């Protein structure tokens, strides 16, 4: 039961904006909704750990995964079991784009760590707000270009799961597009 | 450099023997670095785990994040400077506690560890073995851990040295020294 949805995209791409608009939209339709986010939905203190200066990308990813493991077990799976629409503002694809394409960590390793962390849980749809890198720990332009292109590659590899939207479109037009993709599921 | 670890249950004498081992090495003029897990990489992970109860998976992943920093910032640089690096707990702790204790599958733990450690393995690991009731869930968890350590040791008899932790401090230290002497001048 339940429906698992996520929002993805670069910093400043509108994920939180659209995630919250979606939650209220579905709540107004009488649907039970659980709005959550990463990092911090499993282990809130992970945000502190993530700020540590000079963190290796390996330790960085392992922190995101620790949070993700707790998040899936304690928040997402129980919410879905109750028949809720669970919306996560970021999920695993964030690590793949940032720690994989951005930091250069090997994707298969990321995936293998993820397999137990997530228990294989994948969103039914993922809305990728595609933002030019200039518009967006070493998070400079070259990193954001890698991450931006990584997300687009992840979307090409799973074109049924990913819905790619132009993040520069007006907020209301993006929301209407998100709603239209959901209409057949809800 | 030379990488050595100590392993065993809480109260098995790890920190004590790690201290005596460093002292022995100092007496021979051998540069030594004493370190520990958890907290050698990310001190905040230690303090957080002190007061927080998590899923085994999340717990292991924090120990691994800490371990990843520990290897990179402390252990590998120590070894590159030619030090004998002693870690009071390392990967075998996760295998015994999170693997055998909490039930996580070992091959998954090891694939996570593979990038976290950069494949860095101790040359020797001294396991200070004793029943949980002799250490200086209830007891069933700690028995799973103690048996897990012994499982690990019998799978890698070239790396593990298993000592009777109930012996007097000095005898154990001399036992450790005996095992180590072939690896030094
Ligand atoms: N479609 C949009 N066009 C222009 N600005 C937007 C749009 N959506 C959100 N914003 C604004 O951009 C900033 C970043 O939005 P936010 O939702 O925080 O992005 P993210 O959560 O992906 O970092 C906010 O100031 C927000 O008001
Ligand atoms: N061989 C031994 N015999 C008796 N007491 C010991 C011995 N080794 C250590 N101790 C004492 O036992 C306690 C636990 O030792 P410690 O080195 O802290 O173990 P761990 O680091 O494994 O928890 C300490 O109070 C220490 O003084
Ligand atoms: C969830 C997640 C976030 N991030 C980054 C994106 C942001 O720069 C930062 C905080 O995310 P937030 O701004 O969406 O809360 O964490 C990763 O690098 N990997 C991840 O897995
Ligand atoms: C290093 C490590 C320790 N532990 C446990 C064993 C001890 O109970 C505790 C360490 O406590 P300490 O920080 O007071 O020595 O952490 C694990 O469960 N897994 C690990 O990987
Ligand atoms: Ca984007
Ligand atoms: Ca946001
Ligand atoms: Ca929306
Ligand atoms: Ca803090
Ligand atoms: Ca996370
Ligand atoms: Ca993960
Ligand atoms: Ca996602
Ligand atoms: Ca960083
Ligand atoms: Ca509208
Ligand atoms: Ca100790
Ligand atoms: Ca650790
Ligand atoms: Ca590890
Ligand atoms: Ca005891
Ligand atoms: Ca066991
Ligand atoms: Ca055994
Ligand atoms: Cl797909
Ligand atoms: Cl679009
Ligand atoms: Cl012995």
């Amino acid at each position: 039961p339940g429906l698992f949805l996520t929002l993805e995209g670069l910093d400043g791409s509108g994920k939180t904006t659209q995630a919250r608009r979606l939650a209220a939209f579905l709540e107004a339709q009488g649907r039970p909704v659980l709005l959550t986010r990463e990092p911090g939905g499993g282990l809130p203190e992970v945000r502190s750990l993530l700020l540590t200066q000079e963190l290796s990308p390996e330790a960085e990813y392992l922190l995101f995964s620790a949070d993700r493991a707790e998040h899936v077990r304690k928040v997402i799976l129980p919410g879905l079991a109750a028949g809720k629409v669970v919306i996560s503002d970021r999920y695993l694809d964030s690590s793949l784009a940032y720690q994989g394409y951005g930091r250069g960590l090997p994707l298969p390793w990321l995936r293998e760590v993820a397999r137990e962390a997530t228990r294989g849980l994948k969103p039914r749809l993922t809305f990728l707000l595609d933002l030019p890198p200039e518009a967006a720990e070493g998070l400079g332009l070259e990193f954001f270009r890698r991450v931006r292109e990584g997300y687009l590659a992840l979307a090409r590899a799973e074109p049924g799961r990913f819905v790619v939207l132009d993040a520069t479109l007006p907020e209301e037009e993006i929301a209407r597009a998100i709603q239209a993709h959901l209409r057949p599921l809800l």
